């Protein structure tokens, strides 16, 4: 039974783009359809966010905040100074200015979207003491985001999120394989990587870094520059936050708010081998993961640095163990779902036999009823007591 009227907001991972980008092929639904549209049509009011795919969680959290309330992205004077990029990004009209007046949202996030969402809550609740002190000391203005004592997220749901990172980052030639993954996603959207499109197609939103695909430049050639740029080589990146190491550092300061419900969905798409119990990709796993990513994830161990057999089950991109909520460096509490959702803790909603891209429809999986999945989820979120 419906207990709240908060709209849902969709948030992508280290790939992702707006409803007008990719010629309208949806990150949220890919080849199966349009998930925002299903939810709207069933009376669950839903919006989509689009933030820097490769950018740091912090950056994406600041971009999400401006996209929601309205205004110019403000990364924080201290952060901008420390990392070497613009303080101010683009300007948004604001999807939900009512959040300034007591409105709230449910955030549904995929992949690294799940770190960004947790970071947005943490920033709203506590702000950033570093940003507050720096503003005072240098006599510059301060984004309300960094003050603290704000609240507008009623729930965060995460789907296949690397809360404790993914070992994929430790692969040899991770750099080249990761950009090949970006190319494989362009291909699923029927977009070539060797064509210098004059339309934008896929905006990496790297205003703060001063980076933009050039006239006459293809995605192949762009990515070769990106690989060599600060959005790939600095610690202020999705790359850094995605590693077991960065993820743990994030968990050190991004904690669960007592005022927000947390829901986690875990994914797996592998089988256990008969030799040493390595994991291998199942049939139907998206081809790029099955060939390039899954063998690595299902066999890479580091008994010193925590990584043992529990890490081998994966969804083709993320270790399944990483997904039920943050554990390394975290004091958040994770409880199995028991039929009542509780505020302030991770309600682990179970593991689904779906891969990283299938769960958002970017790869087909006809045995997966993705429409029922996301409708069932909208209905549980609509039942949450405010
Ligand atoms: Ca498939
Ligand atoms: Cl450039
Ligand atoms: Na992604
Ligand atoms: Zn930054």
């Amino acid at each position: 039974l419906r207990a709240n009227d908060a709209p849902i907001v969709l948030l992508h991972g280290f790939t992702g783009w707006g409803r007008e980008e990719m010629f309208g092929f949806k990150y949220w639904g890919g080849v199966r359809g349009d998930i925002e549209q299903w939810l709207n049509d069933n009376g669950y009011r839903t919006y989509t966010l689009a933030v820097g795919p490769l950018s740091s969680n912090w950056d994406r959290a600041c971009e999400a905040y401006a996209q929601l309330v309205g205004g110019t992205v403000d990364y924080g004077a201290a952060h901008a100074a420390k990392h070497g990029h613009a303080r101010f990004g683009r300007t948004y009209p604001g999807l939900l200015p009512e959040l300034k007046r007591g409105g709230r949202i449910h955030i549904i996030a995929h992949s690294q979207g799940g770190q960004t969402a947790r970071m947005l809550v943490s920033l709203l609740e506590n702000g950033s003491q570093e940003e507050r002190e720096y503003a005072k000391a240098h006599n510059v203005s301060l984004s309300p985001l960094f003050e603290g004592g704000h609240h507008f997220v009623l729930s965060v749901t995460t789907i296949a999120t690397p809360h404790d990172g993914t070992t994929l980052v430790n692969m040899v030639d991770f750099t080249d394989r990761f950009f090949d993954l970006q190319k494989a996603v362009l291909e699923a959207a029927a977009v070539a990587s060797n064509v210098p499109y004059t339309s934008q197609v896929y905006d990496f939103k790297l205003d703060q870094w001063g980076l933009r695909r050039q006239p006459g430049e293809s995605f192949d050639h762009y990515f070769e520059r990106l690989k060599r740029s600060p959005v790939w080589t600095s610690t202020d990146t999705a790359r850094y936050d995605l590693s077991v190491s960065g993820a743990e550092k994030l968990n050190q300061w991004v904690q669960a708010s007592p005022n927000t419900y947390y829901l986690s969905f875990s994914t797996e798409r592998t089988y256990r081998g008969a030799l040493t119990g390595n994991h291998y990709p199942e049939l139907g796993m998206n081809a790029f993961s099955a060939v390039v990513c899954a063998p690595f994830l299902g066999s890479y161990r580091n008994p010193t640095l925590g990584i043992d057999e529990r890490w081998l089950e994966n969804d083709g991109i993320v270790n399944t163990v990483s997904m039920n909520g943050p554990k390394r460096g975290s004091s958040d509490r994770i409880v199995p779902y028991d039929g009542t959702l509780k505020k302030g803790v991770w309600n682990d909603m179970g593991t689904y036999n779906v891969d990283h891209l299938e769960i958002i429809g970017v790869d087909p999986n006809p045995s997966f009823d993705i429409r029922a999945f996301y409708l069932r989820l909208a209905e549980q979120l609509a039942s949450l007591q405010p």
